[PDB]
RNA sequence: GGUUUAGAACGUCGUGAGACAGUUCGGUCCCUAUCUGCCGUGGGCGCUGGAGAACUGAGGGGGGCUGCUCCUAGUACGAGA
């Protein structure tokens, strides 16, 4: 905290998604590494990105690890999110946030299960467009088994509601243009130019009033309680009022900072990554999924009609119908939230692949509008999206 | 140290002397090796004229334990761990 964050280029927030020991922390670190010499940004290395205990014992990424590289361009912000079976939860609020992905498939193993449930939970939630690389290539030495790995790939896209064979599949190792090899340092180089190219400057939304879900919270020694996330609409200004609204109740703050990767900001628009400080509040109290709204806007509720809709085995779903009383989790903006189903009358049971109608009682409060959407998780698998109707509380 | 001498006590059994894999405190462990055996170490004669060396090797003996850490490799395997 002490530089200024000048406001050129347009901010994207990217993020890399795959499989578990399939390239990623070493992707990421690459291209901090790659970026860094050449168009002259910070250096940093892998050591920083994945780190503690738990991150090292194992080796595995558990937390979403955040990164901040530029290019002639755009300006990006990175996130390295876990890829692992028992850590899907934190996994979606790094995707969340993430406009244009970097897919992660390898050229000796192929495809994988997780490789699939990423993508799926992907489209419900919000990744218009994705990039995929291949992260080893070096370790098989034949030009046909290669390529055979590129074609499986454009499959999974094409099936799941994608371009498919229009997507960039760059390939390339990590580890050698990592320590710095020529040959490979450039193709990481020309991933670099495909995310200018393929991905699109993302329309923001700077009119509609402030609102911040919170992806994780801090604690800094010496300034006070700091909340991360996106700015999904609006603005926020050093000094205004933020009323505080989610699970619990509902309190009333003010932003004493806005920061963007350890560096200061006045005017932290809708797009970018920051983390703002507040006024008089603790670590205890603020919890991991509220979220920040401006004074009188949005209001916290526990009940709600939604047209949902629920997916069958073709899509990626249940198989069975359930009568009153289920409880699945709900997954809104950023965290889960448990609420039992209520049908309408005339409604004995609710089949799969079917569009309908129906109250959810949750059991916490979490604000929201109409016209948000969320997508429904169960048994360490998919539901279904839906869209909210009206607002009932 | 224990169990098995003589002293003494408790509990129990006995009229009592005393008794009890019941308990308790105290209580002399001798021998210079003839022979076999064994570890060493010589003298004698032999080995066919005598002496000094250096070998060969039948045969015999000794020795043979094993952890942890890296590399291959976070590779095969495994949906992950
Ligand atoms: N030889 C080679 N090894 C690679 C390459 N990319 C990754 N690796 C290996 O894979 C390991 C990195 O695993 P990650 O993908 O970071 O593991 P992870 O963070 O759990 O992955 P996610 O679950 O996707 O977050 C390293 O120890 C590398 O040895 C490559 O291009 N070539
Ligand atoms: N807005 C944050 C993003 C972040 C979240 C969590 C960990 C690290 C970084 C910056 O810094
Ligand atoms: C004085 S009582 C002696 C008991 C005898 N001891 C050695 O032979 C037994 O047998
Ligand atoms: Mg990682
Ligand atoms: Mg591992
Ligand atoms: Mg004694
Ligand atoms: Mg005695
Ligand atoms: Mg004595
Ligand atoms: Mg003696
Ligand atoms: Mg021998
Ligand atoms: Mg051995």
């Amino acid at each position: 905290s002490k530089e200024k964050f000048e406001r050129t280029k347009p901010h994207v927030n990217v993020g890399t998604i795959g499989h578990v020991d399939h390239g990623k922390t070493t992707l990421t670190a690459a291209i901090t590494t790659v970026l860094a010499k050449t168009y002259g940004g910070a250096a940093r290395a892998f050591n920083q990105i994945d780190n503690a205990p738990e991150e090292k014992a194992r080796g595995i990424t558990i937390n979403t690890s955040h990164v901040e590289y530029d290019t002639p361009t755009r300006h990006y912000a990175h996130v390295d999110c876990p890829g692992a079976a028992d850590y899907v939860k934190n996994m979606i609020t790094g995707a969340a946030q993430m406009d244009g992905a970097i897919l992660v498939v390898a050229a000796t193993d192929g495809p994988m299960p997780q490789t699939r449930e990423h993508i799926l939970l992907g489209r419900q939630v919000g990744v218009p467009y994705i990039i995929v690389f291949l992260n080893k290539c070096d370790m098989v030495d034949d030009e046909e088994l290669l390529e055979l790995v590129e074609m499986e790939v454009r499959e999974l896209l094409s099936q799941y509601d994608f371009p498919g064979d229009d997507t960039p599949i760059v390939r390339g190792s990590a580890l050698k243009a990592l320590e710095g090899d020529a040959e490979w340092e450039a193709k990481i180089l020309e991933l670099a130019g495909f995310l200018d190219s393929y991905i699109p400057e993302p329309e923001r939304a700077i009119d509609k009033p402030f609102l911040l879900p919170i992806e994780d919270v801090f604690s800094i020694s010496g300034r006070g309680t700091v909340v991360t996330g996106r700015v999904e609409r609006g603005i926020i200004k050093v000094g205004e009022e933020v009323e505080i609204v989610g699970i619990k109740e509902t309190q009333k703050s003010t932003c004493t900072g806005v920061e963007m990767f350890r560096k200061l900001l006045d005017e932290g628009r809708a797009g970018e990554n920051v983390g703002v400080l507040l006024r008089g509040i603790k670590r205890e109290e603020i919890e991991r999924g509220q979220v920040l709204a401006k004074p009188g806007t949005i209001k916290p509720h526990t009940k709600f009609e939604s047209e949902v809709y629920i997916l069958s085995k073709d899509e990626g779903g249940r198989h069975t119908p359930f009568f009153k009383g289920y409880r699945p989790q709900f997954y809104f903006r950023t965290t889960d939230v448990t609420g039992t189903i209520e049908l309408p009358e005339g409604v004995e049971m609710v089949m799969p692949g079917d569009n309908i109608k129906m109250v959810v009682t949750l059991i916490h409060p979490i604000a929201m509008d109409d016209g948000l959407r969320f997508a429904i998780r169960e048994g360490g698998r998919t539901v279904g999206a839906g869209v909210v109707a009206k607002v009932l509380s």
